[PDB]
C-alpha cells in the first residue's frame, strides 16, 4: 500500500513506503485522533525478532544484506542471547543505531544534520564519577568554543531494570528555579521539581535566576551523585537588542548548548536509559517557549512595558509585537558572539528540503506536524503548508518516566 | 477508554466521554496519524435518521416518549415508501446548529447555539436561490454587527438534482492569470474566475473584483448573478502607525460566508448550505495576505518599513506580518465591523472547551486548525491537549462541482 502526502503551498505530491516497516503504535484509532497529545524488564522471547529486524536493517544499509558477515553476526547475537539473555552492539551497530534513532525522530525539525552525529561510546563506565567525566567532554567537545557540533553520548544498556545508568536532569546544561514563599518562582519554574531534589541532595543553591543546575547522576541503579559542571565549559550568552538598547538591562541570558538528557535510546531491542544528546538552538526555542511561555520565564509583559505598547487591549497585538523582537534578540546575540543558533525561517526551509530527499531515497520520512511548525509565524514558514505523515520506526528515542519516580532507594 | 486531556499551561485536566459516540472514521489507524491530512439508499438510510432523532429527543428531554417512538415510527413509514424523509423545522435548527457544534476545526464554536437558520428548502430556481442568498447576505452584515446564519437548500434526492452554490465563499475577489506568468487579485480564485468569464461574466480585472454568484438549482446549469454593491460590506485596511500602509489599496470583505460545504443531518444531504460568522483576524492578515499562493504581499510591506530583507534572521517577515494584522484589527474595529484577535478567539475556545466538557462530556477538536498560523504558543489553545473525531450532524467537504456536472 502507497499513502500520498501534498503540500499546498507549491502542489508537490510525495509518496510515502516507508511506513509500512512501521510497528510500533501512534496512539490513534480509526475513531479517534491523537495527534495532540503530548505523551499517549524485557524477556529473551521478544529480543531475538528485534535483534534480527535491527541487523537486517544494518547489514541492508551497508549493502551486505544475506552475506556471511551478515549470518555469522545474527548467529553470534542469538546465541549471546540465549546463553546471556542479552547481547552487545559493536561499535559500528551502535553508531548507526544512535543516527537513525535520531533520523527517525519524527518531532526533530533538524534532522537534515542526523548523518552528522558524533557518538561518544560510554559502555564501559561504571560509576557516577565515571559519568562526570564522560558528560564533561562531551559538553566540551560538543561546545566547541561557541562553532557547536552535534553528539551523543551513550551509557551501558539496561539489564534487569535494577541497575539503570540515568542523567536525572532533563537536560545537561539547564537554570534552577525556586518557588517562593509568595508563590512566585525565581528563575526557570520548568525545572523548580528537579531543583528542589538537587538542594535535597546537598547542592548548596546560589538562589539566582540563571543559576546553571548540578548534574544528577545515577549508575548501575546506585542513588545518584551530584556534580558541578566546571563553569568554563558552560557557554553561555547575554542577550541584548540590535536597536533597543534598554533590553540588556533586563538581565536576560541563556545557555548554548541544549542537551536532552533524560531519553532513552532503542537499538535492536536494547534500551540505553542514559543517552545525552546535543545539536544546537532553533531561535524561537528560547526567545518564544523558555522566555515567553506563561509557564516559563514570562518576560512578555516586562518587555512589553519598556517598549511602551498599548497592553490594556490584546487587538493591539502587544504581545505579537513583543515577542518578535524578543526573538530578534536572542538571534541577534547569539550571531555576534558566534555561538551556533538556526533562526526558524532557514529551519523549516532546510527540514522540507530533507523531508523531500527522505522521500526520494527512503521512501518517506516520519514527522509530526504540531512539533514541527514553529511556535511563532507559522503560517509564513513552508512546513506549516506540508501535508505530513507521523509513525514510529526503530531505532528511536523514547520517553521514560523522571528516575525519582521509580528509583528505589539504597540510603 | 475514558480518555483525557491535559492542557500544559494551567495543569487542567478534562476526561472526554463524548469520543464513544463517534461515528465516522478520522484517516488515522494505530500505525499512521494522518493529523495535518487536509482531507482524508433506504437500508443505510433509516439507522441515521434513528441515532439523530434519538439525539434529537434526548437533547429535548423526551427520550423514549410516545412523541420520540411516534417520530422513529412515521420517519420510518415514510422512507420505506418516499425512499427518503424530511425533517421537522425544529430537527433542521437543531441539525445545523449541532453541525457547526460539531465541527472539529472551528475555533469559534462558543457562538453554536446563537445561529440564525434560514429554511430555503422551498427553492426550485437560481433565481430563487439569488434572493435567499442576498437575503442572508443583509440579514448576516447587519450594517457591521455581524450575525451567524446558515440558509439551507433542498436536499440531495437522487444526486442528478442537487443544488450548488459553485463560489467557496459568497463574497471572494477574482483571480486573474496575467501574461507575464503572474497573478492579479486572489490566486486561490484563478480557476473559479475562469468559470466565471467562461460563462459571461465581465471582469473588471482589479485587484479585488467581487465574484459573481454562480447558482445551480434543480442539478441544472448554474447561472451567474451579482450580489448588490450595496450588500457587500468592505474594509479600507490602513494603519494606525503607518501613514503609508493605506497607500497599499489594500480591502477586504467583512463577510466570511462558506458555501461549497456539505451539511449532513440525520443521513439527509444538504448539498447547498451556506454559512457565515465572522472573521477571526490572522485568516485575513496572515492568510490571504501573507501566504506566498495568496496576496503575498510581505515582501512589499517590509519594504515599505525600510527592514533589513538580507538575511532571515532579522526576522522581517515576522515584524511585517505583526504590523500588517495590526492594521487589519485596527481597521474593522475603526469601521465598526464585527472582528475578533486570536487571542480572544482561542481564549473563548478554551472557555467553550471547558463548557463542553462539563456540560456534554467532550468537544472533538483539530489542534492543526485550532491554533492560530501566528504567535501560537502564546495562544493558550498551543498548550491545550485536544482529541480529534467525527460526530454527526456535521459539515463535510464535497468535489467542486464544475469537475461533476453534465451540462
Ligand atoms: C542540530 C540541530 C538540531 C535542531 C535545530 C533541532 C531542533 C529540534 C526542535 C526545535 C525540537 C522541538 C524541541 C522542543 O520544542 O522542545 C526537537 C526535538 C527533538 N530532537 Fe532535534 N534538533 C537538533 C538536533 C538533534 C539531535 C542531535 C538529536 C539526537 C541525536 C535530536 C533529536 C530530537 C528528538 C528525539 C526530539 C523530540 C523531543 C521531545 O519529544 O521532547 N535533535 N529538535
Ligand atoms: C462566528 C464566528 C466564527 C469564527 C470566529 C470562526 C472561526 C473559524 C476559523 C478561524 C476556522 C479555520 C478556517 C480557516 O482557517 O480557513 C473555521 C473553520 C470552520 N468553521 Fe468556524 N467560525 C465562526 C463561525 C462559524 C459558523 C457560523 C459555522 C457554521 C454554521 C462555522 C463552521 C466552520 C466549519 C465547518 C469549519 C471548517 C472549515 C474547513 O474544514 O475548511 N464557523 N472557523
Ligand atoms: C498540547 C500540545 O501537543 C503541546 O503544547 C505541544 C504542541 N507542539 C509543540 N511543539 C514543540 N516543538 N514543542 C512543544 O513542546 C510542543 N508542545
Ligand atoms: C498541511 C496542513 O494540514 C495545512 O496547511 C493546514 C494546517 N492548518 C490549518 N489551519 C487552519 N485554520 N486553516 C488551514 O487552512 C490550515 N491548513
Ligand atoms: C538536543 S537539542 O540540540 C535539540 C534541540 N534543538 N532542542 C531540544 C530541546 C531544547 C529545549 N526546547 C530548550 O528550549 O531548551
Ligand atoms: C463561515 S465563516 O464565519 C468561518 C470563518 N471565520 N472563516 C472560515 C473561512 C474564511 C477564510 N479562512 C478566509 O479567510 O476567507
Ligand atoms: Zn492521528
Amino acid at each position: 500500500r502507497f499513502l500520498k502526502v501534498k503540500n499546498w503551498e507549491t502542489d508537490v505530491v510525495l509518496t510515502d513506503t516507508l511506513h509500512l516497516k512501521s510497528t510500533l503504535e501512534t496512539g490513534c484509532t480509526e475513531h479517534i485522533c491523537m495527534g495532540s497529545i503530548m505523551l499517549p524488564v524485557r524477556t529473551k522471547d521478544q529480543l531475538f525478532p528485534l535483534a534480527k529486524e535491527f541487523l537486517d536493517q544494518y547489514y541492508s544499509s551497508i549493502k551486505r544484506f544475506g552475506s556471511k558477515a551478515h549470518m555469522d553476526r545474527l548467529e553470534e547475537v542469538n546465541k549471546e542471547i540465549e546463553s546471556t539473555s542479552t547481547y552487545q552492539l559493536k561499535d559500528t551497530e551502535l553508531i548507526y543505531g544512535a543516527k537513525h534513532a535520531w533520523r527517525n525522530a519524527s518531532r526533530c525539525v533538524g534532522r537534515i544534520q542526523w548523518s552528522k552525529l558524533q557518538v561518544f561510546d560510554a559502555r564501559d563506565c561504571t560509576t557516577a564519577h565515571g559519568m562526570f567525566n564522560y558528560i564533561c567532554n562531551h559538553v566540551k567537545y560538543a561546545t566547541n568554543k561557541g562553532n557547536l557540533r552535534s553528539a551523543i553520548t551513550i551509557f551501558p544498556q539496561r539489564t534487569d531494570g535494577k541497575h539503570d545508568f540515568r542523567v536525572w536532569n532533563s537536560q545537561l546544561i539547564r537554570y534552577a528555579g525556586y518557588k517562593q514563599p509568595d508563590g512566585s518562582t525565581l528563575g526557570d519554574p520548568a525545572n523548580v521539581q528537579f531543583t528542589e531534589i538537587c538542594i535535597q541532595q546537598g547542592w548548596k543553591a546560589p538562589r539566582g535566576r540563571f543559576d546553571v543546575l548540578p548534574l544528577l547522576l545515577q549508575a548501575n541503579g546506585n542513588d545518584p551523585e551530584l556534580f558541578q559542571i566546571p563553569p568554563e565549559l558552560v557557554l553561555e550568552v547575554p542577550i541584548r537588542h540590535p536597536k533597543f538598547d534598554w533590553f540588556k538591562d533586563l538581565g536576560l541570558k541563556w545557555y548554548g548548548l541544549p542537551a536532552v538528557s533524560n531519553m532513552l535510546l532503542e537499538i535492536g531491542g536494547l534500551e540505553f536509559s542514559a543517552c545525552p544528546f546535543s545539536g544546537w538552538y532553533m531561535g524561537t526555542e528560547i526567545g518564544v517557549r523558555d522566555y515567553c511561555d506563561n509557564s516559563r520565564y514570562n518576560i512578555l509583559e516586562e518587555v512589553a512595558k519598556k517598549m511602551d505598547l498599548d497592553m490594556r487591549k490584546t487587538s493591539s497585538l502587544w504581545k505579537d509585537q513583543a515577542l518578535v523582537e524578543i526573538n530578534i534578540a536572542v538571534l541577534y546575540s547569539f550571531q555576534s558572539d558566534k555561538v551556533t543558533i538556526v533562526d526558524h525561517h532557514s529551519a523549516t526551509e532546510s527540514f522540507i528540503k530533507h523531508m523531500e530527499n527522505e522521500y526520494r531515497c527512503r521512501g518517506g520520512c516520519p514527522a509530526d506536524w504540531v512539533w514541527i511548525v514553529p511556535p511563532m509565524s507559522g503560517s509564513i514558514t513552508p512546513v506549516f503548508h506540508q501535508e505530513m505523515l507521523n509513525y514510529r520506526l526503530t531505532p528511536s528515542f523514547e520517553y521514560q518516566p523522571d528516575p525519582w519516580n521509580t528509583h528505589v532507594w539504597k540510603g
